[PDB]
């Protein structure tokens, strides 16, 4: 059956993230994933054929869920600031209830597994999100800045302060998120 | 003074083994090789890798602290002040990008400790308190201090490394335009 493989692929993508985001690409075999997995090598290879692979499958497996996710958060919004606002909250609950997703999306963006292709993929994937702010820049809500600072403003400050969170430097309450996303807004809005 | 130079050879060549390799890789050995001098010099100034680390942590700490502090001095008002200062930090992350790594690799390790940054909030006093202020005031946004770090000091690292790797060039214009997002971002918008 599919759903049998699509079961030992989730166990073995769901492997690969646990184990390079506890140790990182290089300590990080087929062997220890499968056993992770608690699955054999032979059936990896039977889904993935190898290490390379995986990591690529991994690294797709976690954007999507994360992607997705947002994208469905920022459709119920009825205007660009609402979106963003839904998303960004939905965004941080990820960040803090599964961080290793996070951690292996961080972790694969910054090695040399990464690619101009693989951006392109994740970018095409946002369509939906990117065009819309874009769509703001032309209509004046949105600062007519270079994307890097949008990122900077509107989207990194959810990954690290997931991390100071989860390590006891800030609460994570819904009110202290909302203000953050308050602060990104300001930051990004055509004034 | 011909002590301090000593004492910078070691401190910035710290600073340059761990910025490159991190802390475990780096011994006392390879600290004196990278200056030049031997580790019976090295110990003459420090007396283990251990108080080695916490030296070059402050004396990396109390290089910036101590520009961004004189910068922020020279503003006529709280804004001009934070303004004067992004520009000083974000040109000194583009000169010497392993000053902010070295900080960086520190505070996340476990020789980071409160009473560390306890001292380096201490030192940056003048700035902390003049902000502090500014919440009460209507300037800056009355909100915990992690968010005021995450929207107005750690942008300049973010987007250091991004004109390093060429994803951002590091114009006066771009450095203003992004410092003016920071401003916004933190900035109390009662009465405008």
């Amino acid at each position: 059956m599919r759903q049998r493989d699509d079961s030992k692929r989730i166990a073995f993508l769901e492997a690969t993230v646990r184990e390079v985001a506890d140790h990182g690409f290089s300590a990080t075999s087929v062997g220890k994933i499968a056993k992770a997995a608690g699955l054999s090598p032979a059936t990896l290879y039977i889904y993935y054929e190898d290490k390379e692979q995986l990591l690529l499958a991994t690294f797709y497996y976690v954007s999507d869920q994360v992607i997705d996710a947002a994208l469905d958060s920022f459709s119920r919004g009825k205007d660009l600031r609402e979106g963003l606002r839904r998303q960004w909250h939905t965004l941080f609950r990820i960040g803090l209830e599964r961080p290793e997703l996070f951690r292996y999306h961080e972790t694969f963006t910054h090695s040399a597994w990464m690619t101009p292709e693989i951006q392109a993929r994740n970018e095409s994937r946002a369509a939906n999100l990117l065009n819309a702010v874009d769509q703001g820049k032309q209509s004046g809500l949105i600062k007519p800045v270079p994307f890097p600072l949008l990122e900077t403003f509107m989207f990194r400050p959810i990954y690290h302060l997931v991390q100071r969170c989860l390590q006891g430097s800030f609460e994570g309450t819904d009110e202290h998120i909302e203000l953050a996303f308050n602060m990104a807004w300001d930051a990004v809005a055509d004034r």
